[PDB]
């Protein structure tokens, strides 16, 4: 039931108690809080209360991850949402890749969320269905800047890919439940999540305030990539406008 490996250095969750407006930040599949930490730190510095959880089975070992289901990942984010709810009158959610999937999922089940900022969020990855081994060699970090050292698992359990697929299917099916304002980031040259996902989301949600922001200087892991500053800056403008 519980993780058998210790939390990796750099993968620790981040909390900051500040003002009555809160931001939940969700990292991606096989990733860790590291991928979201510069965003989380920038938002805390700006006065927002911040919750950046570590998804169960993540930031330890891929053998731990293999033992989890998507319900465990949903639970980590529901717990972080709960933490903010006990402290904040206004709550926004943002996330990278599956973190974006989970941002959408949370907004589909909680109408009180005041806005979402999905970043290369994933609701359909046809490569999963197309593609044996218990663990796949993880693909290198899809980052335009080669100097960044993303903290992510070096192997991906195939059983976990199935979990990701089911989560995405449920999330995609319920997109029309979302009505809160949406700021949707997409890397034109995302080599992991097809960029058309941004439009599945834009068209699928029922929100009246929505836009897509195309990032032209980043690959998949945009939160750590050259476009990081713009992600942070526009996200802060978004939070202020809707708080």
């Amino acid at each position: 039931m519980s993780e058998q490996y210790p939390v990796l250095s750099g993968a620790e969750p981040f909390y900051a108690e500040n003002g009555p407006v809160g931001v939940l930040l969700v990292h991606g599949f096989t990733g860790t809080p590291h991928s979201m930490r510069p965003l989380a730190e920038a938002y805390a510095k700006a006065g927002y209360t911040v919750c950046l959880p570590r998804l169960k089975g993540h930031g330890t070992h891929y053998e731990d991850m293999e033992r989890t289901t998507f319900h465990d990942w949903v639970a980590s984010v529901e717990e972080g949402y709960g933490w903010l709810k006990q402290r904040c009158q206004t709550i926004f959610v943002t996330g990278l890749s599956m973190g974006g999937t989970l941002t959408l999922y949370l907004a589909e089940h909680h109408p009180d969320i005041c806005g979402i900022v999905p970043i290369n969020a994933a609701v359909d990855i046809p490569a999963i269905a197309a593609g044996l081994p218990r663990y796949l060699d993880s693909i290198g970090s899809d980052l335009k800047n080669p100097d960044v050292k993303e903290l992510a698992y070096e192997k991906t359990p195939t059983a976990s890919l199935l979990q990701l697929a089911r989560l995405m299917a449920q999330t995609k099916a319920k997109l029309d439940r979302i009505v809160c304002p949406a700021l949707i980031f997409v890397s034109d040259e995302d080599h992991v999540v097809p960029p058309g996902n941004a439009d599945i989301i834009f068209q699928g949600i029922s929100s009246t305030e929505k836009e897509i922001v195309r990032l032209r200087n980043s690959y998949h892991v945009a939160t750590l990539d050259y476009d990081q500053p713009m992600i942070i800056e526009r996200s802060l403008e978004f939070f202020a406008k809707h708080a």
